[PDB]
């Protein structure tokens, strides 16, 4: 029952066929399904593309037919008339699977193909319809896009026995597996939106999609904050990815020496840094960690970063501010006593000792070193040194010996520290000759064992000195053009918060210089 | 009068007479006048040191005696009877003439003879006063200190005319050049403090009273500041001199890349500088200005500062922190319009004017990196080179070339800047060629000609790169042993404070390990 009108605009649609279709009726002997015969046979008529088949034994419903391609079973199935308003839906059902291509955007389509599990759509409309096509056209689309998705438009004035048995009031209604699925002006977008049920191993995939940047700042400590803010300010396009925000100062609570700042919180701190870094347009990754970097391999091409999720990211330019571990003791008391007797750094803390009694873990020249330096602000200071002999200099072992208010334990292997329940009253260890066990009273234990730059990922790819640090010059500047690197895990010769930012800052604005001259040429 | 226990003791306390005393009296007829030349026969006896001499035509009180030496006339006075309760005055009198110390502080003792002008004393007393005595000895001691001063002792029992007459009620009673001075218990300190009126030129003479410090910091920006902190944290003698502290922050508004901080005021972060530094013992030194630097002449000895002041400071240890001087383009309106349109910095100031047209004064490095810079983020760029050619490399020549909203100038000097009362809206130039004058509109100007560091004073003494930034390594060393150098004025590549704070702590912990190492050997 097509006319002259809808002929003719079906011979120039379907010359746009590049593959052939074939349309499989399976009907009865009624007048409904001579109408359906009909239809096809002429359609078949229009284009020497499309073929009408006919299969009535096949169990679907009478009359209907499937529009797919030679040798397959995949696509959509019209029951009763696909003419009045869903002549456009026909139309555009034989384009697709002719192989003529979806206005709909690419990646969207992608998202069809790429689906878990198995679902049987049915749409139940009218010709009269007017907003029932657009329902049809997307699910028929999904059908020829994967064969997981099966879709089955019924003409509700060909089955009233269902329109009327099945309880729809109004059109379009559609059903899923059975289950009623919704009704309406439904579009592609929300349909396959409540079809996906996908949680997590997204976030890799999220950050492959990402566009380059021009700096990549590896690492969210201080450094790796202070970079992004300077970067970001250059109104370039910039990243932030670390593993947690704030680095070392989010477990760490009194912080006094954070220049132009009496007394600040770590928690407090790093709060701060975030306020500031969101003041400006910068793409914050939180939770991932860099496992690889792969060198440009030309000079205005893009260093590659991969991560431990799986995902790659790429930029211009890469500042490494991975910080660094403080090592631990590993006794039994450590960790309930942090930032409450037990620290990590003679510069940060030394200052709460006064009149206290204090020992220094570890017997190099940062153990030494501190141990000189808390002398001259505390009671008494005792250096553990877990070998026969300390390694630091001959002239700082020299100068600590000289001092009336130190012991020096060397042997020593610290077992266990002691509190009272909230502070630290003491400190036990084992004389690793003789195997006795010895308590020591005091109330600071500074842990001077030693420092492991996050940088053994970096192997191989930037040069490192003897400690693991990352090796680098006034500027910043590694031994990979367009490599920065800033902070604890260089060989900066301190290890500090407003020492850490300043650098952060430096790499910042190198990072800038080398894009300005590798841009143009 | 003298009884067998006076003259006893006064054989003892002449005994310690290391010079000849004379004792010149100028008597009348009176017993009272007999009463005082038997006295001083009496003590004449009683020592080959002490002489007595008379002189009755002296226009003096009568009897009243001069305790001197010979060949001179400088020495206190007594008129009337130096005996009673002023017997102890008369023999440290003696004593003090005689070349006997004093007892008292020997700074105090310096003050007396360093004093400026002519004062004549004169004390009323009576022999059963208690108090008297101390301040008739302190007036004595003074007479003999220096004879710019004059003291005359005078007994109310033997001028009752004149305590009558010159209408005290109580003694003691001073008097000065005839005016009334003061009554009652006066220390010797109090006197001293009422007869200097001294003020100026003090401040460079507190200097050089001043001990020697652990570490001298010379500047008290940003950097200075910050090694000043770090410094006084590790407990050592730490001393901040600077022109004027804040440095180049003082005469900014508006920072907002202060790390951890969105935004802040110049004058606020100052203050925020200063209350940190005040948390920690650091003798701070404002409005002094290094003129020259002297190298110790051994390891382990002091390094000088000379101040243009006069005075000299010592030191273990030196950070230089002395920024720099931004240059100026030295034309009317610059000054009215700082802050407010007229800017130094690129990096501080660019976020501010999107959208806006901009001019960049000086085509070097840093003004051409500013205008590719600026030229990201603003409409419109203009870059004024004074010369012929621009003096930058010439990759950022090209790159700056290729900008489409750049607009180059040569042999173009700047003469007026021009606002509407609050802010900027143009820039008057002239070609340099030809003459003409010509007009921009524009809403900022960033002045980037050239830094000065101030460091000229340093010719000589500590190392300086081709641009007079002081050289320095990660460690801020300079090429001479013990001396740091900490900010703007050192080699570091960029210029900011985060960066200048950063240093002046990086400096402070290498000065800290420098003195570990020096103390002991
Ligand atoms: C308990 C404690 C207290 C302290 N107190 C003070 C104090 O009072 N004052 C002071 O000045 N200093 C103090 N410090 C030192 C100060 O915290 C550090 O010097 C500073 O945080 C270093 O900054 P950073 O950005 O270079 O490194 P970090 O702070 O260590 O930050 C580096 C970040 O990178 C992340 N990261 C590591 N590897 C990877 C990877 N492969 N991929 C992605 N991200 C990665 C880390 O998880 C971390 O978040 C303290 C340190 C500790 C441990
Ligand atoms: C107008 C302006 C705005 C700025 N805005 C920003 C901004 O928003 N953000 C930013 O990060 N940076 C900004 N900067 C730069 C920043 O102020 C400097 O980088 C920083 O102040 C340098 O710190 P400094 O201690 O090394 O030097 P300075 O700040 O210059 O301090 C050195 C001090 O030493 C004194 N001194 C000099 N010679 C002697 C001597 N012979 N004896 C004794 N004392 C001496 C000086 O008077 C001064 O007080 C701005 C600069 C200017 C000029």
């Amino acid at each position: 029952m097509l006319d002259t009108n809808m002929k003719t605009q079906l011979k120039a649609y379907l010359e746009k066929l590049t593959k052939p279709v074939e349309l499989i009726a399976t009907l009865d002997d009624s007048a409904k399904s001579a109408e359906i015969k009909e239809l096809l046979a002429e359609i078949a008529e229009l284009s020497d593309k499309v073929t009408f088949k006919e299969d009535n034994s096949l169990p679907v419903r009478k009359p209907s037919f499937l529009i797919t391609n030679p040798g397959s079973n995949q696509g959509p199935r019209f029951a009763g008339s696909p003419l009045g308003h869903e002549f456009t839906s026909l139309v555009l059902a034989l384009l697709w699977t002719g192989g003529h291509p979806s206005k709909e955007a690419q990646s969207l389509l992608e998202q069809i193909r790429h689906i878990d599990g198995d679902f049987e759509f049915e749409t139940y409309y009218s010709l009269s319809c007017h907003n029932c096509p657009d329902v049809v056209q997307a699910l028929n689309l999904m059908s020829v896009l994967n064969p997981r998705i099966k879709h089955t438009a019924i003409d509700g004035g060909t089955f009233q026995n269902e329109i009327t048995d099945r309880n729809v009031m109004g059109v379009p209604a559609v059903f899923v597996n059975g289950k009623e699925f919704g009704q309406g002006r439904m579009t592609l977008t929300e349909i396959v939106a409540k079809i996906d049920t996908g949680a997590e191993k997204r976030a890799a995939e999220e950050l492959n999609k990402r566009d380059a940047y021009d700096v990549l700042i590896v690492g969210s400590g201080p450094a790796g904050a202070a970079a992004a803010i300077y970067s970001a300010r250059k109104g370039i396009r910039t990243g932030l990815m670390g593993e947690r925000f704030g680095g070392q100062i989010l477990d760490t609570v009194d912080i006094e020496n954070y220049i132009s700042v009496p007394k600040t919180e770590g928690q407090k701190l790093a709060g701060a840094l975030k306020v500031h870094v969101d003041e400006y347009d910068v793409d914050v990754i939180d939770s991932q960690s860099a496992s690889k970097l792969i060198p440009a391999a030309v000079e205005g091409g893009l260093h590659q970063i991969e991560t431990a999720s799986g995902a790659v990211l790429k930029a211009r330019s890469i500042i490494v501010a991975t910080g660094a571990k403080w090592r631990n003791m590993n006794v039994p008391g450590e960790d309930q006593y942090r930032t409450k007797g037990v620290t990590y750094c003679p510069h940060c803390d030394g200052p709460l000792f006064k009149g206290k009694r204090v020992a220094v873990i570890g017997g190099g020249n940062s153990g030494v070193e501190a141990a000189i330096d808390l002398a001259g602000i505390v009671e008494h200071v005792t250096l553990l040194e877990f070998a026969p002999e300390m390694k630091a200099d001959q002239v700082l072992q020299d100068k600590l010996r000289s001092l009336k208010n130190v012991d020096i334990i060397l042997n020593a292997q610290t077992t266990e520290v002691k509190g009272d329940g909230s502070k630290v009253v003491g400190l036990e260890y084992r004389d690793r000759v003789s195997g006795d066990i010895h308590n020591i009273e005091l109330a600071g234990i500074f842990v001077q064992i030693g420092l492991l730059p996050n940088t053994n990922w970096l192997e191989g790819a930037v040069e490192r000195n003897r400690m693991g640090e990352i090796i680098i010059d006034a500027k910043c500047e590694t031994n990979v053009k367009g490599v920065f690197a800033a902070g604890d895990c260089t060989t900066v010769p301190y290890k500090q918060i407003i020492i850490a930012t300043g650098e952060g800052a430096k790499a910042s604005l190198s990072a800038f210089d080398y894009l300005i001259r590798t841009k143009t040429a």
